[PDB]
């Protein structure tokens, strides 16, 4: 700062703090990177195990989730909806993204064996974030006798939940419960973390064998849907998009979200993100990419393999090859409609200007700019054939 | 302790003024807005006296700004950008009274005048943190008339020096050929060493009221009426609120704002912001509360009297409880429309979980987890006692 | 001072270019952004100047960019993400004989006012006579900007050599296109071009700059015959569309976002005015932006007072000087040249000035008590302070 973007080397990067739960693991990136101090975003995965449950927590900042892997329950909790009476369980799977405003609850259950993989952008720089630029959880239930290890200054001391700060008698006088009960929901000295293991069943939400002014507006969407993306060359690969156009929400959280699938030696066509920062997360299988920067500089040349995480922030090019059989990824972009720009192809900056400026900005002929003008013809994926 | 950290407070104090400007007709008492607690939140905070017959010289602000009038009554008037001019004629003077909350959006002109016996007393946020501030982390008032020669001593980079007025700004020739005046007369404009300050006295009349696209809509309401607050049970107290509805107003200065009188031992169950930061002043009486970390720490814990300001960011958790016969504050809020969420109650998030979460989450019965959820049949207001 | 203070300012300056990046047909003059009273403002400012037969090439910004043609004529291209094609090409002799499709080519002359979203890119080409001179703010405190304090070029074609002098630790290293960034190779797959010719591409070791000697016909419109496609440009020099024409003493042009809609979104705001030597504009503030001054012709002297009610610039301003007025700084300025002309850009999509004199005037909407306790004068003088001056933005004086 306040230079936070002038970047040299971009990496793909993995968790740098690890929180050991008793049904699974939160994983954090670090946000002093520069490259996502530049985006303006923390990275975070849950990795939930077998009848794993995600205590209730809510942020300060607008959040993005993408559930890459398995299935479950996700709950949602806000002010004034209808809340066994208790507001909406749903039934999120692989694929599916979900939205969430700054405060809102949410707690996430694994039922079958395959973990519960989700996968999230906090957006810090936002106005939305009214406190700091860390990503600040506070915990319902859970305790973290880990402690704050994501943000510095921390000094090795345990996170308890939001319930172990007020005294015990004074949280026995507003809930009405007796003085030791109160007590035990502060979960002091609580060793689970906050992916706790289920005891008995969870008799939640019954699945039917059977089959703003916006507090109904829906939150989830499917991206693995073919039907609705924004490109489909089934021999290449799909790209699908969540603007604000399909989740109004979305307007308000400035948050954005696509979604890629493509198969062995596809071609993302080189592009910017014209108004915003992205950030990408290799789902399953691997591709080699190459990213510039406003210098004109190479900042990134390498595989990003699943698990990973490479940062794209505002004008930044990208060029992705897949490497492995498929290669599927998720992007999250800091507008609640990001616009891209592609280098080449039918609809590149390049295709709209006039061969006169092609040839002499590049010196040279007038028949080579009319190749590089004209010659791909596809729109954002094409074929590629090497390393 | 500071940025990008500027919210990791691990303390809250009852705060009371750091700066008092001293006036002839009473004085201006300005809080420190480098406390990192004050600094978290984004706002500074103002308190008037204006003594009988008392006159705050117009001011204009860089930032929004929402006023309070906390005891007293007497006349203010603003001046919009050239609106409705209705043997003087000026624009629309309004009288105000204990309750009234009034809105200013930057670049607004606005004085007050105490036409009656006892003191009037207005106090107010000003939004530092907000992108309609284009300047700087500093409340900067800017004096059509007032001199003040105690200088900004509530910004750092002063060095002791006097504040003059605008007009004292521009060469009282130039001041002349602009007015189209006498020099004499405009020399007298820039009140050089008048030492009143900006809260004059009066001399002999003061017989005003006489002859985006909102020169129109209110800029003013008043939160004292039980019969239009939120909640409202004689036993305990009232809660009211100001919001974008109320005044659609808000919609721009992103400033809600909540006012509270409850009784002795009344108790406002235990309650987070997810979208603003807050600031609490106590009007009347006293109250004991408790505020929790995102940490789950408590980091204020004591009495909040009469004159004092609560940093209440958020995201922090906060449960109030009266101590003296009568107790009354006012929050301010960083939103057009906060929204509170409780811990506890018939809104609580606790009543939106499923009780198997519950359960499992604090490791308590089903009879303890059924209690925990249902027994407080109370939204917001309750009485200091249990079972 | 520095940020969170980066507003108290005590002096502010006629300010001019901090660096200069010399092209084979032109120069991009930069200012500084690190100076104390620009980066109040939150903003950077540059100037385009582009000689005969000049091409400047491609450039895209992270920023909100609003252009002002000071001096000359000539085309200009934009390029937004994903639209169709407007304009069409004669090809000269045609054997295979193909045209050429690409975007709108639209012609700018001076008083032209353009604006640009963060992500679109824009070509200035000089076909005219005498040299054309762009003169453009960028907007970094905006939240469009997802990047930096710094305004940041990205150049399509052009190399600079000298790189970015304008941030701080660059340490001279050469400013390459992004095409350059990638291996000759992928470049080639991309475009499925020959490999020997994506080299080219790259510009490596070009020094000519990014603003270049266009050899040969630049016959780039041969026959004339949810906003993607909105309004973008606006002249300025329009007396017909201005807030104020007094047609002895001048007018003031104003581009609030009531005229282009996509100024909204940009989060800008531009005012442009020419008044006669003596004539005053009287004692102003901006009551919801940061203004940023240019003078395109002629002088004046100006005063602007601050918030501790100092005098933080008193002087002489003249052509290609620039002088920033924070928001709530007040600001008064009376032509002394033959004519004034000058181009204000303000950080507002919709800017609301406020007068201190005159019949809008901030004291006219003031009880007379309040004037005259105020500033302890005479009821007689209270009335006239107040009412005297009976113009609202524009006056003559000496």
């Amino acid at each position: 700062f306040p230079n936070e973007c002038q970047l040299d080397q971009l990496n793909a990067l993995e968790p740098s703090h690890v929180l050991k739960a008793e049904a699974g693991r939160i994983e954090v990136w670090d946000h002093h990177a520069p490259q996502l101090r530049c985006s303006g975003v923390s990275f975070v995965r849950y990795i939930i195990e077998s009848k794993g449950l995600y205590l209730p927590s809510f942020f300060s900042t607008a959040k993005l989730s993408f559930v890459a892997k398995g299935e479950g329950l996700m709950g949602r909790v806000v002010p004034g909806c209808a809340e066994d009476m208790h507001q909406k369980v749903e039934h999120i799977r692989t694929g599916d993204t979900i939205a969430t405003h700054p405060g809102v609850a949410q707690w996430f259950y694994n039922d079958g064996n395959q973990p519960l993989v989700i996968v999230s952008v906090l957006d810090l720089a936002s106005h939305q974030n009214q406190l700091d630029r860390n990503p600040r959880p506070f915990y319902l239930a859970g305790n973290n006798p880990q402690g704050q290890v994501w943000i510095e200054g921390r000094e090795q001391q345990p996170q308890k939940n939001i319930l172990n700060g007020f005294t015990p008698e004074v949280l026995a006088k507003a809930f009405k419960i007796d003085v030791r009960t109160a007590q035990q929901l502060q979960n002091q000295q609580d060793n689970r973390g906050n992916i706790i293991r289920v005891q008995g069943p969870f008799s939640v939400i019954r699945p039917p064998l059977r089959s703003e002014t916006i507090c109904s507006a829906r939150c989830t969407d499917n991206l693995d849907d073919p039907s609705n993306a924004d490109v489909y060359k089934p021999q290449l690969g799909y790209i699908s998009t969540l603007n604000s156009y399909d989740l109004p929400i979305l307007r308000f959280l400035r948050l954005s979200a696509l979604r890629g699938s493509i198969r062995q030696n596809a071609m993302v066509l080189p592009q910017w993100n014209a108004n915003a920062n992205a950030v990408l997360y290799v789902t399953d299988g691997e591709a080699h990419v190459q990213v510039v920067n406003d210098n004109g500089d190479r900042v990134f040349d390498g595989q990003v393999s699943q698990g990973q995480l490479l940062s794209i922030p505002q004008g930044f090019s990208v060029v992705k090859r897949a490497t492995s059989e498929q290669f599927r990824w998720i992007e999250f972009k800091t507008n609640a409609n990001a616009q891209i720009n592609t280098l080449a192809g039918r609809t590149s900056v390049l295709r709209g200007l006039p061969l006169e400026v092609i040839s002499n900005g590049y010196q040279i002929s007038l028949e080579e700019a009319r190749r590089v003008k004209f010659n791909t013809i596809e729109t954002t994926l094409t074929h590629s054939s090497g390393p």
